């Protein structure tokens, strides 16, 4: 039963720094069909803005996304050999570009079938932060029944879940910081 909240996140300046990209993000999520605020929280979460960050196993920029896993999995959908260098991975367009690819891949790939779109934005940030198996495998070992399961759950009861039963502590975590960051969005739309 994971204390998620413990210690508190400040959002607000990683909120700050993200919005620069917000233009990059609102294009990005325009075109893969992904929501520019969720594109823009996961900014703040994960590099707080900052283009050049790296962080575990070399995941690089403003999403920190990995070459080799996430970087190559955008590829594949997109029919191109090979995968993202690490200069592509530090250009903002094209990071924010495969962030945006890879969340709809997670969205239309193994969560699909979600129907509530607020669940959807909890297990679709639970899963960026340590895959979308760990998340499913809670509920069965069967996807469309786990699809099933969630599906019976509004977005309290789907972060209560994760709380409880999540092997990852990050994975409860994120949901928190993914709110934090929503609320700190607010002060910057009048």
């Amino acid at each position: 039963k994971h204390d998620y909240t413990n210690p508190p996140w400040n959002a607000k300046v990683p909120v700050q720094r993200a919005m620069q990209w917000m233009p990059i993000s609102q294009k990005a999520g325009a075109a893969w069909g992904v929501d520019p605020q969720l594109i823009t929280a996961i900014i703040a979460i994960e590099s707080g803005g900052n283009p050049n960050a790296v962080s575990k196993a070399n995941a690089i920029g403003l999403m920190q996304l990995k070459a080799s896993t996430s970087g190559r999995d955008v590829y594949r959908r997109m029919g191109w050999s090979g995968e993202p260098t690490t200069s592509e991975l530090k250009n903002p367009e094209r990071n924010i570009s495969m962030g945006a690819a890879y969340l709809n891949i997670l969205e239309t790939g193994p969560l699909a079938g979600i129907e509530d779109p607020k669940v959807l934005q909890y297990a679709l940030v639970v899963s960026y932060a340590n895959g979308a198996g760990a998340l499913l495998r809670t509920f069965s070992s069967d996807r469309k029944k786990a699809i099933s399961k969630i599906n019976d759950l509004d977005a309290d009861e789907f972060l209560e879940h994760v709380a409880r039963n999540h092997p990852a502590p990050q994975a409860p975590r994120y949901i928190y910081k993914l709110e934090q960051a929503l609320d700190a969005m607010l002060e910057h739309h009048h």
